DNA sequence: AAAGATATCTT
DNA sequence: AAAGATATCTT
C-alpha cells in the first residue's frame, strides 16, 4: 500500500542517514541546535523527497501549503480521484532519555475541523485520511564544537545535537487524546503514552467519528468545561444523557 | 566595540554566503522549503558562530537558553561584570518586493518586562542591552520548491527559496512600535518601516524608559485599551491624567 | 487593526 | 492540568 511504502522508506532513510548542518553554496556547513524548533524544521525538510519518491511511485499528486497558517504539510491524491485526498503532517517532540512518556501536539481545534474550509488547502471534507509522521529524538547538550563553522572534508567530525531518533506513522484520530495539547493557541493533545503505543495505536477514541465530535464540542477554558466535560468518561456520560 | 564588530560581522558573513540546504553526514543535500518557519531557523543558526567568534573576541561568554521558550536567544557577559548582560534575539520577516515596509515581532509584553524572572534565562534586571538582528528577506515568485535531493557537486544547482536578504542589528526599544504584533502570543509590535528606518533608528519612542513603561502598562484586547491607551498619542495623554 | 491561526514547550 | 511562553503570519 501508499501507507506500508511510506512507512518502510522512513524507517529505513531514518537509520541510514544522519543530519549534520546547513550548508551555503560556498561550501560552508553550519553546525545545528539542540531545541525541537530547530529539529521540527529538520525532519520536515529530510521527510520531503522521501514523500514525493513514495508517492508518484503509486500515481499521487504531492501539494504543500501555498500559504502559511495552513495545513497539511502534505497533501495527497490521484488526478482521477480528487475527493479522496490523504493529508499528512509531521510532527516532533523530544525525550530526554530513551522510553519515557512522550505527547505531541495534534494541530488547532477551533480552525478546520469546525469550519470545513478554514486554514486548510483544501476543504476538510475532501480529505479521507489524516496521516501523522511523528519523530522523536533524545536531545543532546550542545558543546562547544558546535559553535564554529566547517568544510566538506569534515562532515563526519561536526557534532549532532540528537540521539536516537525514532519515527512512525499513524492516523491523527487514533493517537488523539482528551486534553488540550496547548493553552492560548488551542490545540488537541495525543494521547500521553511510550512511542510503541503511537506505532500500534493504542489511543482512547473508539472511531474517528468520536473523535471529531468531542474536539468539535470541547470548551476552551477549565471554566467552560466545569459544566460540559473534561475528559472521555465525562464525554460518553454527557452523551448518554442527551447532550446535557 | 563588541557592537560595531558584531555588525560588520554580520555584514560581511551575510553578503559572502547563501544558505542552499541542509546536509547529512553522508554528503546527500536536501533543499530548502519555502514557508518561513524553514528560513527564521535557517537565520538563527546562520548567525550563532557569528555572535561567538565575536564574543570570544572580546572576552565575553556567550549562553543559550536551557527551556526552549525563554529569552532571549543568546546571553552575553564578562564573567567579571554579571549585572552587565547584554542580550540578542533574532527576528525574520520577508518583503515579496525589495521596497515594501516591514514590521517584527518583538518578544512578548507580559512576561519578564512585568514580572522580572519569568521566561529569561537570567532576571531581566542584570540586562543592560537589548539588541535585535533583524534579517529580511525577499521571497521568490514560485509557490513550489524542489523535491529531490542534491549532492556535493551540485550546489550551484540547488533553487533557494529567498532572493535577496538583508541584516541589521538596533536595540529593541529604538525600534518598538505602539501596536501589537500579535493577538493570542501577546507580542510586541515594531514600527512598520523601510529597512533604512531599522538600520538609522527612526522610532517613536523618545526613550528606553517610555517604551517599557507603554509596554508594561498596555492592555490585552480594544476593549479594555478603549479606556486606557491605543497608541503613543493617547499615551502620552494618559500620562497627563495622571495614569487613569 | 485586531484577533486568532500556524508548531511545540514549560511548570 | 491548564494556562501562557517561544516566532511570525493572515485576514
Ligand atoms: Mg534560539
Ligand atoms: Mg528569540
Amino acid at each position: 500500500s501508499l501507507r506500508s511504502d511510506l512507512i518502510n522508506a522512513l524507517y529505513d532513510e531514518n537509520q541510514k542517514y544522519d543530519v549534520c548542518g546547513i550548508i551555503s553554496a560556498e561550501g560552508k556547513i553550519y553546525p545545528l541546535g539542540s531545541d525541537t524548533k530547530v529539529l521540527s524544521t529538520i525532519f520536515e525538510l529530510f521527510s520531503r523527497p522521501i514523500i514525493n519518491k513514495i508517492a508518484e511511485k503509486h500515481g499521487y499528486i504531492v501539494e504543500e501549503p501555498k500559504q502559511q497558517n495552513h495545513y497539511p504539510d502534505f497533501t495527497l491524491y490521484k488526478p482521477s480521484e480528487p475527493n479522496k485526498k490523504i493529508a499528512i503532517d509531521i510532527k516532533t517532540t523530544y525525550t530526554n532519555k530513551e522510553n519515557e512518556k512522550i505527547k505531541f501536539t495534534l494541530g488547532g481545534y477551533t480552525s478546520f475541523i469546525r469550519n470545513n474550509t478554514k486554514n486548510i488547502v483544501y476543504p476538510f471534507d475532501q480529505y479521507i485520511a489524516h496521516w501523522i509522521i511523528g519523530y522523536v529524538y533524545t536531545r543532546v547538550a550542545t558543546r562547544k564544537s558546535s559553535l564554529k563553522t566547517y568544510n566538506i572534508n569534515e562532515l563526519n567530525e561536526i557534532p549532532k545535537p540528537y540521539k536516537g531518533v525514532k519515527v512512525f506513522l499513524q492516523d491523527k484520530w487514533v493517537i488523539a487524546g482528551d486534553l488540550a495539547g496547548s493553552g492560548n493557541t488551542t490545540n488537541i493533545g495525543s494521547i500521553h503514552a511510550h512511542y510503541k503505543d503511537f506505532v500500534e495505536g493504542k489511543g482512547i477514541f473508539d472511531s474517528e467519528d468520536e473523535f471529531l465530535d468531542y474536539w468539535r464540542n470541547y470548551e476552551r477554558t477549565s471554566q467552560l468545561r466545569n459544566d460540559k466535560y473534561n475528559n472521555i468518561s465525562e464525554y460518553r456520560n454527557w452523551i448518554y444523557r442527551g447532550r446535557k
